[PDB]
């Protein structure tokens, strides 16, 4: 029993972190095979910050410009191209610790585990969510940028972001190994406006699920609903709306507890309705949002 945030294993990640130093700058890289992934924004500087021309900074820029430290070895550079908003840096070595591995584009609503990093070095592992605004509720100080988000799926590590910058707000917005920004954001200190935060729905009822497994059952009320009837409440609390998809998705979790779906949406109408009166969920006294129906299943085999 017992019901925790719980992060993936982090050590075929921490196998493949780097340290990447160009002038006066380091940050995280990601060595997998013979090459260096890492934010491009470590060719920049204070001149370079409100408004950098990437490109141009990048050709002033030679191999033997960047160090690439892996632990107390230094990586020699043999190459370097920009793809979007990363670096690809060629080094002589391949990494003899890169695991089986995949690079993916991951969805809102979905979670992964971060392994913080400052100076190549592991710092720690949390699990996040994407957030339905593209932004994650992180813990970045500076120099953690190219520290890697990530699932494991058997023995492949899926990348799904590489972390590049903190809104103004305390929120954390980056990019997929691809360079390619999740949601309207771009690598310069310019004004940019993350949209309206949403509840994830799907979330919030595989919980209700994981504390009815772990005993937890007081909200259970004797009623039902109607998708659309839950759906009309879910709006009104800034909570996504609920799809067939997810209501499928939530299937093995209402047949291991016997509860259907819609049976658990009038239990959390009513949640939201009348709130909670001091009492707690698996010991929250929030409704939490940040695991999913797959990251439940999972810790509750
Ligand atoms: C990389 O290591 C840092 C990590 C940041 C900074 C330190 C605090 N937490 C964190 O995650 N990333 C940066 O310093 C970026 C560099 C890029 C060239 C933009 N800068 C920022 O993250 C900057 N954000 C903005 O200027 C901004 C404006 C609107 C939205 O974002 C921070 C320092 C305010």
């Amino acid at each position: 029993s017992g019901f925790r945030k719980m992060a993936f294993p982090s050590g075929k990640v921490e196998g493949c972190m780097v340290q990447v130093t160009c002038g006066t700058t380091t940050l995280n890289g990601l060595w997998l095979d013979d090459v260096v992934y890492c934010p491009r924004h470590v060719i920049c500087t204070s001149e370079d910050m409100l408004n950098p021309n990437y490109e141009d900074l990048l050709i002033r820029k030679s191999n033997h410009n960047f160090l690439v430290q892996a632990g107390n070895v230094q990586l020699r550079v043999i190459g370097h191209s920009m793809q979007n908003c990363v670096l690809k840096l060629k080094v002589d070595t391949a990494n003899p610790k890169t695991p089986k591995y995949k690079f993916v584009r991951i969805q809102p609503g979905q979670t992964f585990s971060v392994l913080a990093c400052y100076n190549g070095s592991p710092s720690g592992v949390y699990q996040c969510a994407m957030r339905p605004n593209f932004t994650i509720k992180g813990s970045f100080l500076n120099g953690s940028c190219g520290s890697v988000g990530f699932n494991i799926d058997y023995d492949c590590v899926s990348f799904c972001y590489m972390h590049h910058m903190e809104l103004p707000t305390g929120v954390h917005a980056g990019t997929d190994l691809e360079g390619n920004f999740y949601g309207p954001f771009v690598d310069r200190q310019t004004a940019q406006a993350a949209g309206t935060d949403t509840t994830i729905t799907v979330n919030v009822l595989a919980w209700l699920y994981a504390a009815v497994i772990n005993g937890d059952r007081w909200f259970l009320n004797r009623f039902t609903t109607t998708l659309n009837d839950f759906n009309l409440v879910a709006m009104k609390y800034n909570y996504e709306p609920l799809t067939q998809d997810h209501v499928d998705i939530l299937g093995p979790l209402s047949a291991q507890t016997g509860i259907a779906v819609l049976d658990m949406c009038a239990s959390l109408k009513e949640l939201l309705q009348n709130g909670m009166n001091g009492r707690t969920i698996l010991g929250s006294a929030l409704l939490e949002d940040e695991f999913t129906p797959f990251d439940v299943v999972r810790q509750c085999s």
